[PDB]
């Protein structure tokens, strides 16, 4: 039944709204210009100094630590979301941990796109906007930790997904039977089969004119995986050049591989 | 309607058979049973003997390079049979082939692999997985991740009919760097993906979301390709021939 699939789509959307305070719908309203929602714009060193004044070491470092503490929050929301995915919680505990471990970054970059356009990114729950050019300005190695994310975001935002589509997509990502060290792959794949079935129907109903959006979206997973590996290599460099610099344990457990 | 998709699937099948001499159906027959068993290479002495029937890790690696170059031409001919491919900007054609060939070489190599080895020399031979892994560094950890991909990929149980459209979808990727006119490429790929989807529903009616799982395998291909290129760069630190194989 299509109906069982629609109900699973409605359940995941609902749960996505409960888990993630800044939706794509909100992020777009802020970026697009729908008076009360307008962000303060950080494009240079003086703007940054003024940002603390209303928005919520050394500059590139302070910014980078800012993202790290923001990724940790995101891991906490994504983890909350995951428990809502039917069956995830019944999986062997080790696997739950493995799925989260490899799923969490791909999801972060998927949702980060929602906060992005060609020339910048939303910050402090949408109160701020930091320009892409200011971020690329940052002293090396931090100059280009964000560039690949912008590049993916511009391409990904071209699909015009809305939140109800993404809720199912990030579910399909978490429930990948193809992660290293999975003890029981089979229970994971039956859940994903179901999620994929629900995505498929949801894209066809919600995006009727968008030929092969399902396929086109699944190919994006390749771009996500590429982004993750590049970030890891960049982190390796930071820990060597900035030995003073501290990484959050939660993030540091995710990177152990 | 679907009749234009079925036409497309048969066309591509017919072209894939003409372009690739050793098909998956034929490679399977040999790996499992049914009529000359291949000369098996499992040891240094089997290799030596096998050259007569058909500076070690290096000889084997240059053979992989010779065969990959043969496969490039087979794939180029196939590509030209894909509707719309020859009508694309010539530079776009070279770019699609340039970046698409490694992914397809590994896709098709999976047809020639099982978990314990790979067929060589048009199926006249069989080089065992253990003897490849056995080879000194960095040649040992070289073929090992393709076996890993091939085991997972073969579990989808695709046949030649299916892979012919899949290969076509790979070649028509609009995200290759430096493309000049992405539109007609995406337009062809959209049409190929519709053809692949219908193929998999008719040909594998009980295999839920096979289309989706197959597309998910594109991630693994690109990961492998990127890993391969990183091993090549390390080999580069170990006459006319350099030129031919580049
Ligand atoms: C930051 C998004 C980061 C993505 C990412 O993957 C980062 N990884 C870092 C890592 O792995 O270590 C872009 C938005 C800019 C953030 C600026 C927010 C300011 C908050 C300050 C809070 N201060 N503290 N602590």
């Amino acid at each position: 039944e299509s109906a069982d699939l629609r109900a699973l789509a409605k359940h995941l959307y609902d749960s996505y709204i409960k888990s993630f305070p800044l939706t794509k719908a909100k992020a777009r309203a802020i970026l697009t210009g729908k008076t009360d929602k307008s962000p303060f714009v950080i494009y240079d060193m003086n703007s940054l100094m003024m940002g603390e004044d209303k928005i919520k070491k050394e500059v590139a470092i302070r910014i980078f630590q800012g993202c790290q503490f923001r990724s940790v929050e995101a891991v906490q929301e994504i983890t909350e979301y995951a428990k809502s995915i039917p069956g995830f919680v019944n999986l062997d505990l080790n696997d739950q941990v493995t799925l989260l471990k490899y799923g969490v970054h791909e999801i972060i970059y998927t949702m980060l796109a929602s906060l992005m356009n060609k020339d910048g990114v939303l910050i402090s729950e949408g109160q701020g906007f930091m320009t892409r050019e200011f971020l690329k300005s940052l002293r090396k190695p931090f100059g280009d930790f964000m560039e690949p994310k912008f590049e993916f975001a511009v391409k990904f935002n071209a699909l015009e997904l809305d939140d109800s589509d993404l809720a199912i997509f990030i579910a399909v990502i978490i429930l990948s039977g193809d992660r290293p060290g999975l003890l029981n792959v089979k229970p994971i794949e039956d859940i994903q089969d179901n999620l994929l079935q629900a995505l498929e129907l949801q894209l066809k109903l919600n995006h009727p004119e968008s030929s092969q959006l399902f396929a086109k979206l699944l190919q994006k997973m390749t771009d996500l995986r590429q982004i993750v590996t590049e970030h890891v290599q960049l982190l390796q460099v930071i820990k060597k050049t900035e030995t003073d610099m501290s990484l959050h344990p939660l993030l540091q457990e995710i990177y152990k591989d």
